[PDB]
C-alpha cells in the first residue's frame, strides 16, 4: 500500500511508465507495481542467453572451453563491444566462457549476438524460458535492433513479475545444476553497469548481482538478486519506459526506486 503510494510517486514526478516487483525471500513480501504490463527488455535477456548456454550447449565445461574468432564486421553490425572489440580480443578471439561472462559484466552487444548464434537465434532464448514455465518473456531480434523499443511494439518485451520469477529461478531455484548456478552467479556479482543505477540505491553492505538494460524511448531497466548483511536475498525488478524515441533515460528513477524496496524489504 505505502511502497506502491512511494513509487507512484516516482513514477509521476518522472514523466516515466515504472515497472517493479520484487520478492523477499526471508520475510515473503512482495512488492508489486505495473507488475503484469510490458516493458522492452533490452539487456536484461543476456542473463537468459548465457544461461541458456550453460544449461544446453555445455555439458562438463567442453562447450565453455571452445574458443570463438569473430570478426571487425561482428564487432560492428552489433553497436555495442566494450570488451568483444578490443584489439587483443579480436585478434585472439574469446571462449564461451568469456563471451557468456562479458555479456553480462559488460552488456557487450557482440558477445551476446554470438551466443545467440551457438543457440540458434533469438527464438531459442524464447524457448528456454518457456522451458521454465515463463510464458510472457520472448526475445524475437538480434542485436542491435531488440532495443528499438516502440510503444506499441510487442517483441522483445516482458514484464516486471515474469523477469523477477525466471530471474529467481536460475539464481535461487533449481533451474540450472549447482555449477552452472554457481558460475551465472558470479558474473551477475561482478557486473560493472549498475554504477548510477540498482548500486546507488542500495546500501553498500548489501550484496548485489543484476543485469541492465538500457534502449530507445528513454527505456532503463535493472534487475537482479541482493543480500541483506545476515538475511534472506531478495529478487527485484526495476523496468522504466517512456514514449518519445529520443528520450532520456532516468538513472535516479532506477536508483530512487530501489531506494523505497530497500527501505521496506529486508
Amino acid at each position: 500500500s505505502d511502497a506502491e503510494r512511494r513509487l507512484a510517486g516516482l513514477e509521476r514526478a518522472s514523466g516515466a511508465r515504472l515497472g517493479v516487483y520484487a520478492y523477499d525471500t526471508g520475510s515473503g513480501r512482495t512488492v508489486a507495481y505495473r507488475a503484469d504490463e510490458l516493458f522492452p527488455m533490452c539487456s536484461v535477456f543476456k542473463t537468459l542467453s548465457s544461461a541458456a548456454v550453460l544449461r544446453d550447449l555445455d555439458r562438463n565445461g567442453e562447450f565453455l572451453s571452445r574458443r570463438i574468432l569473430y570478426t571487425q564486421d561482428d564487432v560492428e553490425q552489433a553497436d555495442g563491444a566494450p570488451e568483444t572489440g578490443k584489439p587483443q580480443n579480436l585478434a585472439n578471439g574469446m571462449t564461451v566462457e568469456e563471451l557468456c561472462e562479458v555479456s553480462i559484466t559488460a552488456s557487450d552487444n557482440c558477445a551476446a549476438n554470438l551466443m545467440l548464434r551457438e543457440l540458434g537465434g533469438p527464438a531459442a532464448v524464447t524457448r528456454f524460458v518457456r522451458s521454465l514455465g515463463d510464458r510472457v518473456t520472448r526475445l524475437d531480434r538480434w542485436e542491435p535492433e531488440l532495443n528499438s523499443a516502440e510503444p506499441g511494439r510487442v517483441t522483445d518485451t516482458t514484464s516486471p513479475r515474469a523477469i523477477t520469477r525466471t530471474y529467481g529461478r536460475l539464481v535461487l531455484g533449481d533451474a540450472l545444476n549447482p555449477r552452472d548456478r554457481r558460475l551465472l552467479t558470479s558474473w551477475l556479482l561482478a557486473n560493472t553497469t549498475s554504477g548510477d543505477r540498482f548500486r546507488a540505491g542500495l546500501p553498500d553492505d548489501w550484496t548485489l548481482g543484476d543485469k541492465t538494460g538500457a534502449g530507445r524511448y528513454g527505456t532503463n531497466n535493472d534487475a537482479g538478486v541482493t543480500w541483506p548483511p545476515g538475511r534472506a536475498p531478495i529478487v527485484l525488478t526495476v523496468l522504466t519506459a517512456k514514449t518519445e524515441q529520443d528520450a532520456a533515460r532516468d538513472d535516479g528513477l532506477v536508483a530512487d526506486a530501489a531506494r523505497v524496496l530497500a527501505e521496506t524489504l529486508g
